[PDB]
């Protein structure tokens, strides 16, 4: 276990705000996007095609809890949540990241918006990948990967047994 | 082989307007509908939830020519094509049937519409099927069926080898 | 005040339902359709373009109450509802007609979908009109009519005191 | 006439990637977005909400052509275009930005993307306003303004003679 590190080098502090960005891509961060049409709730994750564009922010958090430390550390639970003002749609559902568990779920599940903070699907760890400051995303439904989605494509985030879908990722600090 | 009749016990008339109405059913009639969000050409075929909603009118002829007859025959290859003044999307495509073969077809692929008059994926024929004037349609890529699609899982038009998917319709002479 | 007359002549039931049905027009009956992007919440009201689409069913009942008659008549103030057992947006507002009297209603305003029983936004009244059953509809902020709306300028439904706008329309039994 | 200068107070050059971004604002910067649902193209213009969204890109170059200098000046007619790669609907219109100058243009005209290079309704300048590296753009149908727009009431672009309406913007260069 060790301290995950930002894309500056310093150490992920818990419920400080990072955009989370797909590395050696030239596409922009992790974004809420709709994976149905209608109902559109819950949202699922994409990564934007656009280069300038950082994602919307997130903040990690330990669950269960952990007192005493300031810092995110890898192969440790903890939870995903958009950080934003702004959210017009899919109200009733939360922020935190979660992979889907409905009757709907895919074989290789959809990560969804919208989890309860104690339910075992809301919860992931982060573990260090080659590159420096790059990690992957895993839960206890597999590794967190992408598969080209409705938006041209666009990566979209899902929980794969598949090595070669692989999400890699950065952390960088909301500045 | 045997003249196709519609819901009034009267043969299909090539050229003449009908709307495919699923029988044992809710919902009103077959529609264009997006399957994809961005891109959302070409547009895929859905049944309508909604009870009263009859259906965009279609027009059946035969491929190849079949010179000499006015009525539609069961087990020969036509072409379906929907029947709109009005269409604001998909231009560039045609407004006859066909099943997806493109490079991303899924295993069970959709029924979608913008199909070359003469290609293989824009040939049907209508079989009798049990019940009154109940019919259903085949392609070379299977039977007609549907799935629960992405408009709050209204029957979404695939072409599939599985028997309990197959979609039964009627067709109801526009008046 | 007479009994307004569906389009066979017979008179308009109390909590029946009926298609309203532009007269002299190309076009189909009056449905739901979002005026605002988002939110587009609540609904406006607007006619179809689609020839053969026969609207969303409406039930007419008398606001204040009227008791011992089952008949509708004119010049009588009533609530107006779509009757639908799908209705997949806008949950929390009901399905009565009702002028926007929120702080951004236009200088002829929307007629939206989500009135209270009781509010005197939500009163309309059926009035005669020249051809035969054909009708036309009054509120407290002037005669409904229609301007070209944000569906390829499909008739959108407004409140007016411009003659020339005012909707012309027969009522046609849900059979 | 004085060089137009960016956030960092470097001259702009001509053709060079520049964010547009409202000066004493929590949103970001100006995208394109949808100001009408059917047709949707052509596209306006607006200010997103969201904070840490730059902007899409433009690029300013001279119209009619002034050859010899690399600065963009004040009080000099330019294009502006928005600089995008990925570009999936309205693609038979370009990406610079004019006047709507069509037949169903508002009062209070909209900024819209599809401009012809020579057209009058093209033509812009930056134009100094108080504030370090502030600016305003003008067009012959008034001043670049915004009103409260579709997306939750986002500022949407249109030229205005009304000065409570004026956008005042900075160039924040694309690094
Ligand atoms: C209704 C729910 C909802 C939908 C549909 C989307 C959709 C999207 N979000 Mg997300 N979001 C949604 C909720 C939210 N988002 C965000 C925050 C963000 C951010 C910060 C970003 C996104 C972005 C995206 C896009 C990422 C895909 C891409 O690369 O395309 C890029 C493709 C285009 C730019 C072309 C135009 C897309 C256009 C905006 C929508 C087009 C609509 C279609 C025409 C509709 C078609 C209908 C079909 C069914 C017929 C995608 C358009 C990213 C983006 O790229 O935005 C520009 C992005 O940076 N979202 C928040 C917090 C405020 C939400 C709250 O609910
Ligand atoms: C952009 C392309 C396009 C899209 C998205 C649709 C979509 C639809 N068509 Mg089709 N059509 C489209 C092209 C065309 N249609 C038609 C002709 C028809 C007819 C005659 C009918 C349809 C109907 C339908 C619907 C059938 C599903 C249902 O049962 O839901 C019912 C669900 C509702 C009524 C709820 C509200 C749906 C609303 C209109 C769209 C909601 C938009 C979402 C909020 C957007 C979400 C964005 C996501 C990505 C975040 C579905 C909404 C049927 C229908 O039911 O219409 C009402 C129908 O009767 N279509 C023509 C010829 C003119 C087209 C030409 O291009
Ligand atoms: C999200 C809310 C909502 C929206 C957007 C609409 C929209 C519409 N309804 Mg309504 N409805 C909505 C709620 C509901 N409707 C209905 C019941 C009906 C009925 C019965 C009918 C409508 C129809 C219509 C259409 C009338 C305009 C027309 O003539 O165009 C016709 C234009 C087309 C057919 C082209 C394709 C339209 C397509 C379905 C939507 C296209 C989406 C755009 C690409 C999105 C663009 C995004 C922009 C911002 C970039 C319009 C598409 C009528 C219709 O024509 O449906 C086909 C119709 O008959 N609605 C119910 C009860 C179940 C609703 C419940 O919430
Ligand atoms: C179909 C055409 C089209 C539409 C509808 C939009 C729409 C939008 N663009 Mg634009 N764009 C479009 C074309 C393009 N855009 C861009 C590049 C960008 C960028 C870089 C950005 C935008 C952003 C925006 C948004 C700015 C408003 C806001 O503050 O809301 C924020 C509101 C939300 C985030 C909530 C969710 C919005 C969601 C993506 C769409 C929701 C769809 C509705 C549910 C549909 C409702 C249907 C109605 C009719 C019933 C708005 C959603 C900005 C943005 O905020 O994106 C996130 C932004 O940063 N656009 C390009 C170049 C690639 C385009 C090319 O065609």
């Amino acid at each position: 276990r060790e301290q995950v590190k930002d894309s500056n080098g310093n150490p992920v502090k818990r419920g400080a705000k990072y955009f989370i960005q797909p590395a050696k891509s030239n596409g922009g961060g992790l974004v809420p996007a709709a994976i149905n049409i209608l109902p559109f709730c819950p949202l699922g994750i994409t990564q934007t095609l656009l280069p300038y564009q950082p994602g919307l922010p997130v903040s990690f958090g330990y669950e269960p809890v952990i007192v005493g430390t300031d810092y995110i550390y890898t192969s440790t639970t903890i939870n995903i949540e958009f950080r934003s003002e702004i959210w017009p749609v899919c109200n009733e559902l939360s922020k935190l990241w979660a992979v889907d568990v409905s009757s709907s779920a895919a074989k290789e599940p959809a990560i969804i918006i919208g989890g309860e903070r104690t339910a075992p699907n809301s919860l992931f760890k982060i573990e260090e990948a080659t590159g420096a400051h790059t990690y992957k995303l895993t839960t206890s439904s597999g590794t967190v990967g992408t598969i080209p989605g409705p938006w041209l494509g666009a990566p979209q985030l899902i929980a794969t047994n598949d090595d070669a879908k692989t999400l890699f990722v950065k952390f960088v600090k909301v500045d």
